[PDB]
């Protein structure tokens, strides 16, 4: 039970990492325990972990905040993500990005049937729990209910068998034994819910998975293909098979060492009020009277202690930044890479809310290409907009080699150098848009479709002859003998760790 | 001789403040002043005096870099520029554009003539001094000259005698008595030019004076209303009337400390080869092959000991953002006041390498207009685009009351969340573009027109009812005694100065 395949195993890791505190005082799960998480995320403090959460009843449950949040070093900045993969905790975006990747061209590694595991420790039927009583946290004062689910992960497969999707959707308590939660479009939950929805016969056989093997929450953060069940592609990337133990009351199989699982069904026909919810890119409309998705809770199983991981999302940083954002961003690479276009990298800046992706060009094969600004623009928009992988991003920044696209700052550069407004610029208001993004659920226009733009930092020899600037920065712009003599003599002179 | 009122005394004050390094070994102005000055900038670090300057001849110079740049520390982050002001060294962006816009409407102080002034102690004529035997600098390896100008203020006055304008531009030795400069629309030294090439009798009678007054440098840097002789604006922000001397060889008046003035001609025939230069975006073209401005100097005097201030420009931060962007904002607030528009507040982002401008809008104001956002940002754009203050910018951003646009990062929030791309925004194609923007000089489209856009990232409710939202942040999701409490607790649960 290493740390990127047992959720007990990571809490121990970020203890052992001093990236934890544990706080065993009483906690209230009403705000208090959020607005910590929240104050951790936008201050990239250690993790907290409440080992005493007012209301904790018969072992339901600790929580850990900000489990994918970043560290205040800019050395192991990305930790506590390398915790949840196996890398050293000094791992770049990009090696991150790249295991996110490395099962895409791999033979998956099926999931391996247990007969019993620690998430078996506890039940409680139909008869025994309420939801209503457990410590479920307010998130943000202005909620619509308590969001038990941020950071689990949905379980539920094809009418056929053939398909068993893993995602993160957001649920919050309806009752004493129904959630509610977003159920989108084009999102894998959706896709198999109207499946079953066409089918008619029955409500969706589901599962909800809490505190499940760190890299399988990663992957459940990532949109990898349709049809492409997590459990294999995560058995593929680590190199383990998975073992999973089938729910009591259904068909479907959870990870081993999960810490709380709710089993039961997701309605082909019901709905309740869902929201609103202070979302990932900083905002809540309170009273907002949205329906959503109605889940019924069969049965709760659950380890000894359990601890049900809690994201507090909204303003920066946090893990719909820094999972959903960047795994966005990796499948956007990938998905470029396999339409044969020239892209080495790509990322979601935090500074754009995560609706920005910076695409890195390999200017030298896009030479080949004899294209032009608005030809390439327009070919990369239409992969991108028009894939499930393009959902979330609003505006695709396309740069040179010299841009590092994984430094906001030097994106941020580009951009406001490099791309015309307008005539650099392509706009498609013929895709499917995020509704979530305030401009386009609650803007001007509509909620569903359009708002997307790719902007072309490229400049225009980077088409033809190659990069005709050099940088007025102190890297570029000076020989290197001198470079290195002012280095050397930075202290020396009076000027003012690595790691720290 | 107060520090915002002598150069000399200023640089006394940055020694004081620990903000000055006295580099007293021998520095070669042939890149490694700027190097190290380069690095100041990109590092925040103390500002460097360059007391031992190869080639340094009979007093002719020191060197003093980023005089205008930032401080490390956020309590004093602006203090440079403070110090040009007699303002606090802990002062706001705030504090320092409402100074710098005091005198728009105060009578203006006129300066004051006296006989003599240290700017007189030593001079070359015509037979002494060669500028090429000077130890100009080279502020980049790939400029096409050493730029002698990057902190100087130029002083030309309209052949009617009514306007004397003082303006930074940039200028670069040529041969042993001329410099070629930048002198482009809608810049008030190409504008007096054109009133003498209009005459046609003879060439502008110019002066040079470099280290003058810290306030009259940050008025040169700003653009003060057409007509406006920035003495008197001076005079009346600092309350004192400058005492100006007369140039030997013309009738134009120089600041009585200015520690070096070059006296002259600036040609209303000739050009000469000018740039390329490292430039305020962060870049260079090498082998551009621009034409610009010729000046002919005639006499130079200056101060025993005279130190030449300079500007490492480039990538962030140097004076080009710190004064050139901020004072333009500035100048852009004031004009959309006096247009009736319900601006409050504007920065020019260093996110945005200073070609955006966040726009502060009073929505209750707002509101009572009963207006729509497209007509809004038409007007907007119109006001500024249409004006010489907008120049240099090429993207207004409209936010509401919440953003503190002194503040990049909820600018680049409110952008990234607010404003739908295309919907949310408008272009404008016929107004003056700035041409050293890389997409403008160097881009896909007229280097002299359009470009601009502003974007609206206010939200639909902002022009009718009322913001709609709370933030997802610890700020707002929170109430204030639990926001309180957990503040109160923070270190004793185990998380992590102002000054630091
Ligand atoms: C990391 C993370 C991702 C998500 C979410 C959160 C976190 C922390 C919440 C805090 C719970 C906020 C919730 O709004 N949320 C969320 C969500 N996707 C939705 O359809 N609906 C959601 O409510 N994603 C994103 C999805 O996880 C990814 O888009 C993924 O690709 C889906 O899997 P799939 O459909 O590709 O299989
Ligand atoms: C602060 C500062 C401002 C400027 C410049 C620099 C600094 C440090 C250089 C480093 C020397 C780079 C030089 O490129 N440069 C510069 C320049 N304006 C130009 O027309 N040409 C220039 O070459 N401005 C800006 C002007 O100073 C302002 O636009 C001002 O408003 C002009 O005065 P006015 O015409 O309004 O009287
Ligand atoms: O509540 C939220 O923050 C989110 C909802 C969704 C829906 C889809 C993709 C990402 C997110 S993030
Ligand atoms: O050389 C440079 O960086 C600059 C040239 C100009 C011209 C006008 C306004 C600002 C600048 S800044
Ligand atoms: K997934
Ligand atoms: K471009
Ligand atoms: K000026
Ligand atoms: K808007
Ligand atoms: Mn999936
Ligand atoms: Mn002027």
């Amino acid at each position: 039970q290493p740390a990127h395949l047992c959720f007990r195993s990571f809490v121990e890791a970020l203890k052992v990492d001093n990236d934890l505190v544990e706080i065993n005082t009483p906690i209230d799960p009403n705000l208090e325990a959020a607005a910590i998480t929240r104050r951790v995320c936008e201050t990239n403090d250690k993790a907290p972990l409440f080992n005493n959460l007012i209301g904790m009843k018969n072992g339901l449950f600790r929580i850990l905040g900000a489990p994918g949040s970043l560290r205040k070093s800019s050395a192991d900045r990305y930790g506590r993500l390398a915790r949840h993969l196996a890398l050293p905790p000094t791992a770049s975006m990009r090696e991150i990005l790249d295991k996110m990747l490395s099962a895409s061209d791999m033979p998956p590694i099926p999931p391996t049937i247990v007969p019993t595991g620690p998430c078996k420790e506890n039940s409680l039927d139909d008869s025994e729990f309420d939801l209503t009583e457990l410590p479920v946290p307010l998130i943000h004062k202005s909620d619509g209910g308590k969001y038990i689910q941020t950071y689990g992960m949905h379980i539920v497969q094809s009418p056929d068998g053939t398909w068993t999707n893993w995602s993160i959707a957001r649920a919050m308590v309806h009752d004493k034994n129904h959630l509610t939660g977003l159920v989108i479009p084009p999102q894998h939950i959706w896709q198999i819910h109207q499946m079953w929805k066409k089918e008619g016969r029955s409500d969706v056989p589901w599962a909800l998975a809490f505190g499940v093997p760190p890299a399988a929450i990663m992957a459940s953060s990532m949109p990898i293909p349709d049809g492409v069940t997590e459990a294999g592609y995560v058995g593929a990337m680590t190199g383990s098979s998975l073992e999973l133990v089938k729910c009591d009351t259904n068909d479907l199989y959870v990870p081993a060492t999960s810490e709380i699982v709710l089993e039961g069904t997701l309605s082909i026909s019901e709905t309740g009020p869902e929201g609103p919810f202070g979302e990932m890119h900083g905002y809540i409309f309170p009273g907002d009277t949205h329906l959503g998705a109605k889940y019924k809770v069969n049965r709760i199983t659950y380890r000894n202690n359990a601890i049900m991981p809690m994201s507090s999302c909204g303003r920066l940083t946090d893990e719909t930044h820094t999972m959903s954002g960047s795994l966005a961003a990796a499948e956007i690479r990938k998905l470029c890479q396999q339409n044969d276009l020239p892209i080495t990298d790509a990322f979601a800046p935090f500074e754009s809310q995560v609706t920005w992706v910076a695409l890195r060009v390999d200017t030298e094969k896009l030479r080949a290409m004899k294209t032009t600004s608005e030809g390439f623009r327009k070919r990369v928009g239409d992969v991108v907009f028009n894939h499930k992988a393009g959902y979330t991003i609003h505006r695709l920044v396309l740069v040179g080699d010299d841009i590092d696209v994984y430094e906001g700052k030097d994106v941020l550069w580009a951009f406001s150098t490099r791309c015309r407004p307008g005539m650099d610029e392509t706009l498609f208001e013929d895709v499917r848009g995020f509704p979530l993004i305030p401009y386009m659920g609650h803007g001007n226009g509509p909620a569903h479709r359009g708002g997307k733009v790719v902007s072309d930092a490229l400049m225009p020899t980077e088409y033809t002859t190659g990069r005709n600037w050099e940088a007025a920065d102190f890297n570029q712009s000076y020989p290197e003998d001198l470079k290195q003599k002012v280095l050397d003599n930075w202290t020396k002179m009076g000027f003012s760790h690595h790691h720290h």
